[PDB]
């Protein structure tokens, strides 16, 4: 689907003015503080799949507003400690929780919770639709930071991280966060907002430099912040949009990851055009680097897998 | 595009099995009841619009789960009592709370409410969502018939209806529920579980026939179904899904409807099929009118627009 | 969606060099006494219509080669005299009449009259076809100014304005030309050739600029020219095509505008493309203003709507 | 592609009833009638092209109207008589009058003929546009048999013939008219309002079976009539465009065809639908034979073309 | 994305008459004889792989004309003999020998090997071309029996279990054969050619019922048959194709299949339609189920992936 | 619609040669094993519906001990005649495209119509090395031994040593012509054989790769990316475009010394024009360059005309 955005080499040196506001840092700290004053109070039950050297479970706990989050998690059937990994799933796009791909990381060696995004692939979600928006999960609640649909999900995630942390089978010390797209972003946004995990990877991240993103995409998800403004003319709503926006763009959470990061990109995606995925990228100050595939888009990418479990295998599996 | 669905002859005999389970009636009269608890507690605000001879308002009020429900309200600028109208807009369709089209009908001669359903064109919803579901509102908490999407949709179409006819400008004997597809299949549904509409119109009603819907449809959002399933496998939720979205099935409500009512469907319609709408048409006890083009799909019929006019004026504004 | 014509910034200052041949000015002179020539001749017929407060009639007059030109003319219902306003139709985009729209018009107040288009939404046309042509109106004619299928229906929208002008319910100083893309392009072309309008209002005007719109434009009906060139191979022939479209452009005939304009463009346009439409604003010399929408197109602008409303009111109603 | 019509084993028995009005007769009669009113006055330019053996001409003549018909007439450079073909080209494609077929057709022997469709590939066309139509030829003048845009050109098609025939170098007792689709109708309708040609050869002939091709068709132009009622919403305008319909139609035509006829038809042809090519097929009462491909649409037929070129040959060559 | 086959009532009775000539027995028994004659003379070399108790390494064999196929091969790195699985890969759909699907069905316990089908995913295709033929390997050497591109491939597939079971490591009477498509084909045309797997699994099976699929089939690649029938006009080459071509079908082979046999189908697929799957499968007589996906097309079913793991645990892993 | 470089880019693009050290070597030696192989031709009369033209079906035998295939039509009356060798588009070919080498008889040229390798028709001995995606773009394309173009340029160019030996032949009157696929092998054949007198090429497929693989929008040069894609081994992608350099036009027009004529669509979504002016510029010979503004991959009508007039200057007479 030929190329269409920067060149890569101005890919390379694509690195766009934060527009993080003033208050960025200290919204962060009052969200993960309202997410501490509700107990996790996680379930597991077991979860019968038909393979051998695994044991899944169905593992719920309570976050960001009481909304009692879910997923699978799957753990290799001998004694640990073991390296975890929390993968979270791309946007509308998980089924059946993603079971398989789960009790596959397991029989990787690493004890695997695949996060549910509220509203998508499981989890409950209980922040309230303030008003109107478009089509999607994208503008719901957009016009405020402390109502937007992400606020709730980053948090989940921290919260992933702090359940499996605390669980006796795995080593605390050797936890990974991995995803693509929508995953990448949960998992680069959990990165930053915790210092749990150790080391992160993502496949060609969502959620980032979202201005130019709604001017460069070519497909949804991205473009339903165009569908929202279509259906909300008024020019103070398209400012005040792109301000709660800001607080979860990963060009200004980007800095404060400090793990090992691994990242991918194809250059003819039309979901995460390249140029959002550089930004990102050329954000990050930490032992970083960026795969770089010139005939694949928003998919499945072999190669990157050779990658990403050699990567993983170094800083976890040992 | 072209012809798809059943042939005409047989579109007029089409009337399946009715699928309301036992509590059918009871589910509704709870509803109702649990939106009675919720005091209205309406609110208006003059809105500057460029047009003379008609006053234009924000109304709010307060509906099912305490949800705040708002829309665009438009007076014709002389003294009243005046006929009215509750228009419902169509599902991801609602641009500026399709404030233009709610002063033309003003224009018209009728005091119109466009209420705004809950987090599409505007209106706050509180439900919750209970897990999972695919992208869109259509698979919302569907569940439960408890926690579905439009129980609150349908609720506030109601409770529209009895604030625009406490008002003293209305004249309460001549209100009329209109709409397109999703707003064709609320003004079906609002004038099944209240009786203060004296007539209806509905374009191409949405939310109808629902089994043979997702079968049949052939373009977005009927199909949002089709896509949840994809993503829950389980044998029993496709079961339970079906039972839910029975309680709010056009097939189901239309028995209730005693208003005259006008409809619309064109025989290339890929969004609400054919066969759907006459379905709805042909489960209804009442006078009244089904209109058929062959030419047209899911959009804006002229010819139709002639009826529809002609029926209000002869049942609202010409009449009492 | 997305952007693909040229930048805001270039938009602004795009400002194509004139096309008009040294006897433009006389062409339309002469142009405009041979429709002088014929007898107006208008009728009216009142038409039932499902509306209180209006009255509706099925206008005709006669028109340039003796053509009867039809369109309905809706009256607001009570003593005049009374605004008016011409509204001219889109490319094949008349069903109807556009009866709804009229009638809607005079709700608001203006005595309001829907030209139909020759051969499109209603109206005779008595204009002979030369030769060969491309499927569409766009190029019948187009090898010579006295041919071309434009000269005809410009005329028709001057006599459109002549007529109205005359009924007594009618107060001539207050008339108004509105219409989008090849209506916007009427309205425009009229009150070029005519002082009779006081306002003018286009939406995303067609017509315009030619020699860049066929390089530029994704959609009909601008292709119809390439379609035409495709099956007349000759370089005479396209050179010969360019020089007739000349005298029609709007680029050429802005600069006859006197009265106060407001115009409007999408910037994801792709029938009209946003440079062709800058490029006849930008040649305007009168109280103009060009309201721009980066995530509308070819369609309905709703909050353009509201500043055409106000336009109109300021200028006609009050 | 794939099949979608009538089953072939239903296509072979499907015969529509005729909907030839009571006047059907009469009215060809009184147009012909008024055709031969109108001097031919035919004039020949001789025109270059690179090719040896073959002389190049641009004919034009008079015909209904006093329109001024033009095309393409190619000789073999030897001693006749010779016999002759008139070639008619398909709606809206053709390009610098098919010349390069046209001469083509001579190497072969043919003098041939390629009358130029009224405002299509060439060719004047006199008739008025009585009012509002959609967007192409196919409803231009709709609403009455007088002023239908096919009158015209099923004249032209006929004075095409009379003027070929009486050419010193063309052999008046072999000559053959050709064509597909709109071409196919062509001669069709040229051989049942003329005893003057031999043989009939029909590419998947258009304007046949009208009332089922609207219901059928699943690309252009028949599609036209759709969009011209979905624009004129009047039942009585329906009735009234069907009615005028009927005299052009091939299932009311073919039964004065006297002359050996051979067809082709594509079973994925999504233009001129199986079924209305098998109707107009069944209708006729003559020598004939239908070629049917399982595989092709409307497109040109490598196998058809043999069948073609042994059927002329066998006619009027040989 | 929506139904369009026979309705599932017809599907499960559609069984179609076989196509198979006098000489179908003879043909495949010659066939089989000439692969005979050709030494195996497998080899096998390590490949580093970033994967925890699996070894991995790159398999090549001789096969019919003598060409070298090739593929992954992993094994559980721990004591045998193991369970195995011989996977056959998509049209044109093998991306870097699918390897990590290779390694994970190793993680699942099965000594597993994808072989690559020739030109396509990997592997040497020594045939011929005789003639011209449409873009694709679909009507390579269609004209004939003996040349036809699939004669080499499903020789290649017997020969990939003869070449697994003579390994030490690998327990001969656990084997199966898996694939979906292409691959599903191969995997029935294998176990109806050689008696060594002890099961099969096939998802929405290709190469089946061609005389049907030809006019239903709306998406490549059967329709490269009617390519080659547009760009070769002649009467006899489209006779003489469909008689290759019944040589291969497997509504022609699936009589020969002893083993217990998984299938899967979507209802929308388009690639493989439901009824050229549903005629292979009611022509298979011994253990079989057809699982049906109704919102499923031409792509990985989850639902059906925990059918299939189950079944191959059942016969294979958790057996003998 | 425009997509690609300006007019004014295009003029001046010519991308830098990718021939490898051993280029001429490496089709010296391929004709060599051309030589080896007995043309041994056959002709068979053909049954056509036509009047002062016969028809026959031609093989031979080319590289690899291929039986080559094609239609072959001659002007019924004595010669010599003037001769010209039309090559196919990819893919393209319906029946041998036996009326178009009919009617170019009828235009006075005793004409062959060459299939191309598995395509049209035509035996392919060339053995399959290995994986590679759905079409022949990269068939062997791992070695240009084994590539599935080094087979169709020797056959092409042993077209035109058969038909110059056939005595109604006049052998200084021959022209290669073709487009796309075709035109690349009118030029290929033109390059390796100086039979020929003149060239006429429709925006000529197979040139300058490298650029072609980032801007094509339709097949069939996008079989590269799409093998890529299916073996992403870095080591594949350099050796691939190594491969491909030794067929590369934009490396085999300067070998080009007879009279030439291109044409090319601006809006070509194909044959890039970018690709195509690459090959044109290339070319050190009497050369024009017809460019079509309206037209993409497809019949040109006007350039039909100037095809006509250039080989009717330099063959006809
Ligand atoms: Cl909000
Ligand atoms: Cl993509
Ligand atoms: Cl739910
Ligand atoms: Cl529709
Ligand atoms: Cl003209
Ligand atoms: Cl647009
Ligand atoms: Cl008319
Ligand atoms: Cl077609
Ligand atoms: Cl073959
Ligand atoms: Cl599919
Ligand atoms: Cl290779
Ligand atoms: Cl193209």
């Amino acid at each position: 689907m030929q190329l269409f955005d920067l060149s890569l080499e101005e890919l390379k040196k694509y690195k766009p003015k934060k527009t993080a506001r003033p208050d960025f840092s200290d919204f962060w700290k009052k969200s993960l503080e309202e997410l501490r004053q509700v107990e996790a109070e996680p379930t597991l039950e077991s979860y019968d799949y038909p393979v051998k050297g695994v044991k899944v479970y169905r593992l719920t706990y309570q976050s960001f507003g009481h909304s009692k989050i879910e997923g699978f998690y799957a753990v290799p059937d001998q004694t640990g400690p073991h390296p975890a990994l929390v993968r979270f799933h791309g946007y509308n796009a998980s089924y059946d929780g993603g079971i398989h791909d789960i009790v596959n990381w397991a029989l990787h060696g690493y004890a695997t919770f695949g996060m549910l995004v509220r509203g998508q692939g499981g989890s409950e979600d209980t922040s309230v639709t303030p008003g109107g928006h478009a089509l999607g999960w994208m503008t719901k609640g957009i016009l405020s930071k402390d109502t937007y649909y992400y606020r709730g999900v980053y948090l989940d995630a921290v919260r992933a991280l702090e359940v499996i942390q605390s669980f006796p089978e795995v080593d605390e010390h050797r936890i990974g966060v991995i995803g693509g797209s929508q995953g990448g972003a949960l998992a680069i946004a959990a990165a930053a907002l915790s210092d749990i995990p150790k080391v992160v990877v993502a496949d060609y991240p969502y959620l980032s430099n979202f201005e130019r993103a709604v001017d460069v995409a070519l497909e949804q998800p991205y473009l339903e912040i165009n569908s929202y403004f279509r259906r909300n003319s008024d020019p103070k709503v398209e400012e005040k949009a792109f301000e709660t926006l800001s607080y979860f763009d990963l060009i200004n959470l980007a800095g404060w990851v400090k793990q090992p990061t691994l990242m991918a990109i194809g250059l003819i995606d039309k979901i995460t055009p390249p140029s959002t995925v550089f930004a990102a990228y050329n954000h990050l100050e930490t032992d970083k680097d960026l795969k770089v595939y010139r005939y694949f888009g928003h998919e499945f990418i072999p190669a990157f897998q050779t990658e990403k479990l050699s990567f993983l295998q170094k800083h976890l599996l040992l």
